[PDB]
């Protein structure tokens, strides 16, 4: 997260850190708890990943330092990538991680509500992006989960900043005209939480962006409301 600040412990209970154990353990991507055995994240976060056996999901984490060899984690039973996903910039950057065990909810770890199809008219004005990603283009994974409030921008506005790409209605962008605040490397798979009517909704999933926090270069996210049917279908045993 560029231009953000340290999060308060338990402030973003749906946020999880996805680690890979190969060659040695490290933070791979962010993710969101949406069900007792389900993590919603980015599909492009599994590039090179031949098996779910090298994955570990940690919930209720604030500082990466809390993670050690003796720290409990959730195993991943299955990685579910959207069948139309090819690459982040082309859309469909969404994936589900079915955990080997169930998450026992508590104040430090609970699921975030998915947006409703009826809410596609809502004008979320209180949106936050979170993660342990870079605080600058050339950086490293942060110890403390960061947060940054960022305004949504119209898809038409976003397309203007990415005349090289196709910003579809299945994507949603957020950023400042002058930049300064944005998600960055390591935040991928992270949630783009927006508080509407006193309730947090998983509006987007951190996907891609040209550089990080550059002026006239909004962060691009998977537009979650467009995948509620997919999520339900893939979550229904
Ligand atoms: C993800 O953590 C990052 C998320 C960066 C989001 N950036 C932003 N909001 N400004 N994703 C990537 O790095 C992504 N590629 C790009 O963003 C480059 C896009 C330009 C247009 C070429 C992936 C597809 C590689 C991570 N994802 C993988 C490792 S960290």
């Amino acid at each position: 997260i560029v231009g953000g600040t340290a999060s308060v412990r338990g402030e973003w209970p749906w946020q999880v850190t996805l680690h890979t154990t190969s060659p040695t353990q490290r933070h791979l991507c962010g993710g969101s708890i949406i069900g007792n055995q389900w993590i919603l994240t980015a599909a492009h976060c599994f590039y090179g990943v031949e098996s779910p056996k090298i994955l570990r999901v940690y919930s209720g984490i604030l500082n990466q330092a809390e993670i050690a060899e003796d720290t409990s984690f959730f195993g991943v039973q299955e990685i579910i990538i959207h069948d139309q996903y090819k690459m982040a910039e082309s859309g469909y950057d969404i994936a589900l991680l079915k955990l080997e065990t169930t998450v026992n909810y508590a104040d430090s770890q609970r699921p975030i509500s998915l947006p409703s199809k009826g809410d596609r008219n809502v004008i979320y004005t209180d949106c936050w992006v979170t993660g342990w990603g870079y605080r600058k283009l050339r950086d490293k994974i942060q110890n403390t989960l960061q947060k940054a409030k960022i305004p949504l921008v119209t898809n038409e506005e976003c397309q203007k900043r990415y005349r090289g790409h196709k910003i579809t209605h299945k994507m949603i962008c957020a950023g400042y005209r002058e930049g300064g605040k944005d998600a960055c490397k390591g935040d991928s798979g992270g949630p783009l939480s927006c508080k509407h009517n006193e309730v947090w909704h998983l509006v987007g999933i951190t996907s891609w962006g040209e550089g990080c926090a550059q002026r006239e270069r909004p962060g691009v996210y998977t537009n979650v409301v467009e995948y509620v049917d997919w999520i339900l279908e893939k979550t229904q045993a």
